[PDB]
């Protein structure tokens, strides 16, 4: 009624801030300084177009995009749709998994077994939160997310970043690779999948209508609320780009892409504070996306096979790759990479489907979307797509 879609949009947003967002931001700042800022601003802005699409599909329809996928298309397609987002859930809650564990490690210093043990007991509750209802659980991401913002403006005016250099760095433009390479990764690796979905199950039926003009009233609010939220994804992103460039830029920070090291790097520079709110950033990011990615992969499979399988041992499944990464021991290369893969592998599955159903009248009624702006969700999946590609080509090979 006032705000009804804040919480869905909330839940959506925590993905594009997720640790996967920091290490990314973090390398982004530190190597190239603020030279990448527009990359991160154009890459929520697609982002905010996409995830209102997917609230849009849920308000107009009244089903949540697996719904839809499973009565239009066959079943084998359906099947092969949850299966990929279910590896998409996990390989995406595994760099939220490991995250929220090496922020514990940060500020605790155990290994990263037992980070992992407190990962999963606390993100295990947060989805009690959603057995019954599902307010507890925006409120719960919402708290979450507002201590990302906080960890991060404080962060910010602690970086003391050149705003003339940080004005500099949203002029589109980059130097030779690397830079450029690292703008196709926010670019690719931005949209998350598992929420696409998630983010039309929170909107259907979430407030009962009966006739065509009470839902566009919904779709105009929820509007506001995407852009609020994902905005605010968008800024928090631009400030962990910002806090790195202004601390790391020219400091010989080598290796900055894993948190690590700039949680260590950050106490000479910054101060021990700026790696304190740094870790319980990390932490917050890391749990609450971790969590939202379960029950993504909950309604996943829920949309698109009927059958449900306790929240629980769905826990312990997506929690079982992160302990195989701690007991192994690997390097966040095959670990970071590997996932990421997997995210840019899901992303064209739930964009296709969104664009399309969202452009049927069977579907939205009198609320297709304007096919002025079906339009221009496809120029902004195709390059994502593309890109995504470029990625999935250059670390696969050929």
């Amino acid at each position: 009624r006032i705000l009804p879609f804040l919480g869905p949009a909330v839940i959506a947003s925590i993905a594009y801030m997720d640790p996967g967002n920091f290490a990314t931001n973090i390398e982004g700042g530190a190597r190239y300084g603020y030279s990448l800022l527009w990359v991160i601003l154009a890459a929520n802005l697609m982002a905010m177009v996409i995830q209102n699409l997917s609230a849009n599909l849920g308000i107009a329809s009244g089903r949540n995009l697996p719904e839809l996928i499973r009565e239009r298309w066959p079943r084998p397609l359906v099947w092969f749709y949850w299966i990929q987002a279910e590896l998409v859930a996990m390989a995406t809650d595994l760099a939220e998994f490991l995250g929220a564990a090496l922020a514990i490690q940060l500020l605790t210093g155990l290994p990263m077994f037992w980070g992992a043990v407190v990962t999963g007991v606390v993100t295990f509750w947060l989805l009690n939160l959603q057995k019954r209802g599902t307010r507890p659980l925006e409120l719960a991401v919402g708290a979450f997310v507002l201590m990302i913002g906080v960890a991060y403006l404080v962060q910010v005016v602690l970086a003391r970043p050149d705003l003339a250099a940080v004005g500099a760095g949203f002029v589109p433009r980059l130097q030779g690779p690397g830079s450029a390479y690292l703008a196709v990764w926010i670019i690719g690796a931005t949209v998350m999948p598992h929420v696409i979905y998630l983010h039309s199950a929170l909107t259907q039926g979430r407030i009962q209508t009966d006739t065509t003009e009470e839902k566009r009233r919904l779709v105009r609010l929820n509007r506001v609320d995407v852009i609020a939220a994902m905005g605010l994804a968008g800024l928090i992103n631009m400030s962990m780009l910002a806090v790195a460039a202004a601390t790391f830029h020219g400091k010989n920070v080598e290796n900055a892409g894993d948190l690590t090291t700039a949680y260590q790097t950050l106490t000479p520079l910054l101060g021990p504070a700026a790696s304190v709110l740094f870790a319980v950033a990390l932490l917050a990011s890391g749990l609450s996306s971790s969590a939202v990615g379960t029950m993504a992969g909950d309604v996943i499979m829920q949309g698109f096979m009927g059958f449900h399988i306790p929240l629980w041992l769905r826990r312990l499944i997506t929690m079982l790759p992160a302990f195989i990464v701690i007991l192994l021991g690997m390097d966040p290369s095959s670990v970071l990479i590997l996932s990421q893969v997997i995210l840019c592998f899901g992303v064209p599955f739930a964009l296709v489907p969104l664009l399309l159903f969202t452009a049927r009248r069977d579907v939205m009624g009198a609320l297709v979307t304007r096919r002025s702006f079906t339009v221009i969700g496809w120029v902004i999946a195709v390059i994502i797509i593309a890109l995504n590609g470029y990625l999935l080509w250059e670390l696969l090979g050929g």
